[PDB]
């Protein structure tokens, strides 16, 4: 709480308020690297490499090139800090070009830039120039006080807002004073007091503020008065850091990491035991031991999978077949194709958000679709008593909402903030009491039927809230001058408030049973006296008797295709439930129309203090102290059903089956009504065609309304698992391969294990020779985009996890020994092993190796595309010319025998022969189709 005054410039201008200056790191930003480095940290492969880049700062343990140790460091950091750090510094740039932006004050009568702007100063802000600071309205360019106002980037609302200024001021310029209240979090919120000569109160709202990145229009300019300072402003604290996502193919790749540290510490112990345990220093010989093991695979992982995220993420924004998508989370674009859980809401989600009236009724007496000949009628006769029942209730229909017009050749369309009052328009001017334009911020009701225009104003308005349920106004006719109080909104706070009508109940279900989401409507006849004093101004004096007019049911249209999406989803084995807070009457009939339940499937209902639907408060009370035996019984169930919940129990919902199952979840909401289940969802997909936008761009992914999401799944987060397995079982594979190679050399050579392989043949075998073939890879797959529709039954072959286990690392890491032990083994036989033709052991070695990682790369194809076979082509070429000149050191020697082909050839057929039969026979097997 602080009181403002423009003439007490000094007192503010000086001190005691923050500066609009915005500092993000500076003196800082150095203590910022480590802690955000922190995270990184705690996983244990980031430990596992970094230990082996630190183990060399010792003056001990150089054993290879620094061109083979800053190169793989370096380039992570590059990648790693390349997403942040552009974005960190743009973040920087427009923070310091946009404090200095000029702007014209009153007092001083000249520009000054935003550092120089203080509080309680009046300015005039243009209608070209953003909203520099959070201010509140005092006078404006219309002579209402009324504007249009823009805040694109401070929330996600994307439309228009009204902002009235106030009545007694907006007539000023003599000095006026506010008075505000102490520093929130809300962001639709706010409350002051303005005070005037002789101490004249005025209230104040969020109707009359402006924020920090509000736009202005609907004028020219306006003047408005600074309110909170710098730090103060909701930007400062609304806005949090993202929490970091992890994914479960990461984690098991930190616990693969973890054994393959163990096992070639292991197989280190085992070399050095053999040697002889001699030159009296153990602990130096294991560690660079360890090191020279640990040289090829955990860094080009790293950048592997990074790659796998860039061209994953431009796949997913580059397909013709999804368009309009966004990701805004690329830390686990991957977690989507392990997910057997989706939690959905059906507004806009499910739906099209199409609205169309069907039946109304009222005393006994039901219209629908058909018979308007009667209600029309009716309409024409406004210009016995059911008729009069009828138009007023008609009237209250087009009166009552708070929808918005505009103009064209013919049709005139109609847009508001709930759309089912759009329905409610459309509904009543297809009858025939054809509506016109609305102030909606001055008092004017234009109504034109087949008769007499008619005309109205509102009195006084309440706006419609997510808590109250209703919406209540109060009207005066200039025809005939009567006082009309109208209520609408749900039966479920009005009933005992209307009357003690009988009614109401037994209809209210009969339209729920008939999938038809109802509303209620009331009146009151009122007068002057009690509208003045109620004008002299809590809630509880508005309502104190009314009178039922009668309810309405509207029905929607569901989304395009509904059915095959969930016959794919349940084709697929993936789980989907249904949490939303509507009623159950209606949550049934639409999961019937909807098909989301077979033939039998027994559906049963939960009340308290096959097919299950639970209340809310039940649904809190079995999470409440009834925990684990309720999530025991929700994980078997194929379909789960929820009603009437807030969205702190979805969050916690959310929560606990993340916590006690630890699979990945699906969680795609819209609108600030389901907010939470984003940010706590593993995976948040934003949707686009409804009135709703902060939701989908707070989120993770975005889709159209629901289609995408499917071919997401099925085509694309299938893909992307089974390529990344591949690029790990290839990446462990060559460099366990390479590994054993030393080891073996060690074995025939006591001497050291360094000799074999040091220099730039390391260096280029890890980065040139082998970068392409795994990127060729990361291209490639067997179905079709059209066909993933035909076949979601592969999914059931990925939820268990068969091809990343321990059992897949052990099969891998055998199948590499293998290799690796017949490549050395049948060389070191074949070319008489010694110290004098050591160069050409060493190079057949290397062309064995590489060569046959070239072809086994081959081996695992399942499409030959156009753009994939020439990448495998340029590293074989790049290999036969990098021999002669380009390294030309190592290895130097003749090695172009006749004897040399047909010796290597045979030893590359007998390392891939088994292989080949081994996948011949498995596709033989197990044929896909
Ligand atoms: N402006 C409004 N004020 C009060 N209640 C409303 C409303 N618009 C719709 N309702 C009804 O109240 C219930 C909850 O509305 P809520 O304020 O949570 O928005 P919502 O997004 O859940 C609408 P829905 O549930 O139909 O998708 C809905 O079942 C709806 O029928
Ligand atoms: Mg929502």
């Amino acid at each position: 709480e602080r009181e403002i005054h423009p003439d007490t410039t000094p007192v503010y201008d000086r001190n005691r308020y923050v500066s609009n200056e915005l500092s993000n790191a500076k003196y800082n930003a150095v203590t910022f690297v480590p802690t955000l480095l922190y995270e990184q940290f705690k996983f244990f492969y980031n430990l596992y490499f970094l230990v082996v880049a630190l183990s060399q700062a010792v003056p001990a343990l150089r054993i290879g090139y620094l061109s083979s140790y800053i190169v793989p460091l370096a380039f992570v950091l590059t990648v790693t800090m390349a997403k942040e750090a552009i974005d960190d510094i743009q973040r920087r740039r427009r923070d310091r070009e946009s404090n200095n932006e000029l702007y014209h004050v009153i007092t001083r009568n000249r520009s000054i830039p935003s550092k120089d702007l203080k509080v309680g100063d009046l300015i005039k802000v243009h209608k070209g120039d953003r909203i520099p600071a959070d201010l509140v309205l005092l006078q404006s360019s219309e002579p209402s006080g009324e504007s249009f106002i823009k805040t694109d980037q401070l929330d996600g609302e994307t439309d228009w807002k009204l902002r009235v200024a106030c009545p007694l001021t907006q007539n000023l310029i003599n000095r006026i004073s506010i008075t505000a209240s102490a520093p929130e979090k809300s962001i639709h919120k706010f409350l002051g007091k303005v005070t005037y000569k002789d101490s004249t109160s005025n209230p104040l709202s969020v109707d009359n503020t402006l924020w920090a990145n509000t736009v202005l229009a609907s004028s020219g300019f306006c003047i408005a008065c600074v309110v909170y300072t710098g730090r103060d402003t909701r930007q400062a604290m609304n806005t949090t850091t993202a929490k970091v996502k992890t994914g479960l193919l990461e984690l098991e790749i930190n616990s693969i990491s973890k054994i393959l540290c163990a096992c070639v510490f292991a197989l280190s112990i085992l070399l050095v035991a053999f040697a002889g345990f001699h030159n009296d220093d153990w602990y130096i010989d294991i560690l660079r031991y360890l090191i020279l093991f640990s040289t090829i695979i955990p860094v080009s992982l790293r950048v592997n999978l990074d790659l796998a995220k860039s061209v994953y993420a431009h796949q997913i924004e580059h397909d013709k077949t999804i368009p309009e998508t966004i990701v805004r989370t690329s830390t686990i674009p991957e977690d989507l194709g392990r997910i057997e859980y989706l939690l959905s809401d059906k507004t806009g989600t499910l739906t099209q958000n199409d609205m169309q009236l069907k039946k109304i009724h009222l005393g006994t007496v039901s219209y629908t679709s058909e018979t308007l000949d009667i209600v029309s009628d009716y309409v024409q006769s406004l210009v016995k008593d059911m008729s009069f029942r009828v138009r007023d209730m008609i009237l209250t229909l087009a009166i009552c909402h708070n929808v918005t017009p505009t103009f064209e050749d013919d049709e005139l369309t109609y847009q508001a903030a709930s759309p089912d009052e759009i329905a409610i328009v459309k509904f009543t001017e297809s009858v025939g009491l054809s509506l016109f334009k609305r102030d909606r911020h001055s008092i004017s009701l234009l109504h034109e039927h087949s008769g007499k225009t008619l005309n109205y104003e509102i009195l006084q308005v309440f706006p419609f809230n997510s808590d109250s349920k209703r919406m209540g106004i109060i009207v005066r006719d200039e025809q005939l001058d009567e006082y009309w109080f109208m209520q609408k909104g749900a039966d479920t706070v009005m009933s005992k408030i209307v009357e003690s009508n009988d009614w109401l109940e037994e209809e209210t279900g009969n339209m729920a049973r008939e999938g038809l989401r109802t509303l209620v409507i009331g009146r009151k006849k009122l007068n002057k006296k009690i509208y003045e004093q109620f004008q002299k101004e809590i809630t509880k004096y508005l309502e104190h008797d009314l009178e039922l007019l009668g309810l309405t049911g509207v029905e929607d249209k569901l989304q395009k295709d509904v059915k095959s999406s969930i016959e794919l989803l349940r084709n697929a084995g993936i789980k989907i439930w249904m949490l939303t807070g509507d009623k159950v009457e209606t949550a049934r009939c639409v999961s019937i129309s909807a098909k989301l339940i077979s033939r039998g499937q027994y559906v049963h209902t939960i009340t308290k203090v096959a097919c299950l639907l639970i209340d809310g408060e039940s649904l809190g009370m079995f999470l409440k102290h009834y925990e684990q035996e309720f999530f025991d019984v929700v994980v078997h169930l194929p379909t789960v059903i929820a009603c009437r919940c807030t969205p702190q129990q979805k969050a916690d919902v959310a929560l606990v089956i993340r916590k006690m199952t630890g699979k990945r979840v699906c969680c795609i909401g819209d609108g600030g009504n389901d907010v939470s289940m984003i940010q706590c969802a593993d995976v948040g997909v934003g949707i686009v065609g409804k009135e709703g936008k902060q939701a989908s761009l707070a989120a993770d992914f975005s889709i159209t309304q629901f289609c995408h999401l499917t071919e997401l799944l099925l085509w694309h987060g299938r893909n992307s698992y089974k390529r990344s397995a591949k690029l790990a079982q290839f990446v462990m594979h060559r460099g366990l391969i390479i590994a054993i190679c030393q080891a073996v050399y060690s074995i025939c050579s006591l001497f050291e294990p360094i000799a074999l392989y040091q220099g730039w043949l390391m260096v280029g075998y890890a980065t040139c020779y082998t970068m392409a073939p795994v990127f060729s890879l990361t291209l490639d797959h067997d179905i079709e985009e059209s066909l993933t529709k035909i076949y979601p039954e592969l999914y059931k072959e990925l939820t268990e996890g068969k091809s990343l286990s321990y059992k897949t690392f052990f099969v891998w890491v055998l199948l590499s020994l293998f290799q690796g032990s017949v490549i050395q083994l049948f060389s070191q036989a074949f070319t008489s092993l010694l110290d004098t033709d050591f160069t050409r052991m060493v190079a057949i070695s290397f062309t064995a190796l590489v060569v046959n990682e070239l072809i086994m790369v081959a081996l695992e194809i399942y499409t030959w595309n156009k753009t994939m076979l020439v990448t495998e082509i340029a590293t074989l070429l790049f290999y036969i010319v990098s021999v002669p000149f380009l390294g030309d050191y190592f290895d130097l020697g003749y090695m172009t025998t006749v004897n040399y082909y047909a010796g290597l050839l045979v030893i590359l057929l007998i390392s891939i022969f088994p292989v080949w039969t081994a996948k011949a026979i498995y596709r033989r097997l197990h044929p896909p189709s």
